[PDB]
């Protein structure tokens, strides 16, 4: 069996678009690693993707990963959109580029390395690791230091 | 003096995108009138715009409108970007069409018809008519009968 790892992710955004941040925890046999960063103009959806991206990309070997997130956007993409995107050349049915394609592909690239068990939590209440990642994400959205270069401004 | 009228608006969407509806209430000196409709695949933000559009377009003369909504998206658009969009011709700084431009332009056309005084409510508790609009909108989302022809599918 592969090294099993727990990943917790969340994102936060003050607007749409607006200052935003992501939070992520990577735990292996008790030891924890935290990821967070804040951006001056982004979306909640993109922060939810970045949190999963940066945690998965930290993995230095093939792993069995339990990925816990309350993002409805990540759930709807993984369970409902990604298959059609793969067989469509990463375009919509109308043959147009998909939104946040830069991050969906980067996330899909990290997914191929590992065996992923997604656990879709209801909210962040109750689970301490999921509350800790919203704290990092919300704190980062309140203190942004970077530019989301991949966000194509729609307003 | 202008006829004063109260208008309450809300939207609901079961996905992003997914089935959705809008709910609006028009009130003229105690008397009350409702508007609502459900769409098969739309977004919550587009339903928030539709709610104010349908209620404002129902007025038959110049009015004083107390327009109450809890929509962050509508509030962001009005209080931040509505002036820049007109000055730029409904384009972004990058010379690209703004998101949901079809509904923002239609709302701007209706808003220019009356003297609008917005009341940004913060929640559903303690706001009966706003709560009704959420109920009207959710009922419509549960019984979609129309297609959001202006929604450009992003997935
Ligand atoms: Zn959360
Ligand atoms: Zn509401």
């Amino acid at each position: 069996m592969l090294k099993q790892v727990e990943i917790f992710t969340d994102g936060s955004c003050l607007g749409n678009p607006g200052p935003g941040g992501y939070g992520a925890i990577l735990r292996y046999r008790g030891r924890e690693k935290t990821f967070s960063a804040g951006y001056t103009r982004t979306t909640n959806n993109r922060m939810e993707l970045m949190a999963a991206i940066v945690a998965l990309e930290a993995l230095k070997e093939h792993c069995e990963v339990i990925l816990s997130t309350d993002s409805q956007y990540v759930r709807q993409g993984i369970t409902q959109w990604i298959h059609n995107w793969k067989k469509r050349g990463w375009k919509t049915a109308d043959k147009k580029p998909v939104k946040n394609v830069d991050l969906w592909q980067r996330l899909d690239a990290a997914l191929g390395q590992h065996q992923i068990k997604w656990e879709w939590v209801k909210g962040h209440a109750g689970h301490p690791e999921n509350e800790r990642c919203d704290e990092l994400a919300r704190a980062a959205a309140m203190n942004p230091t970077l530019e989301d270069t991949g966000y194509q401004v729609e307003v």
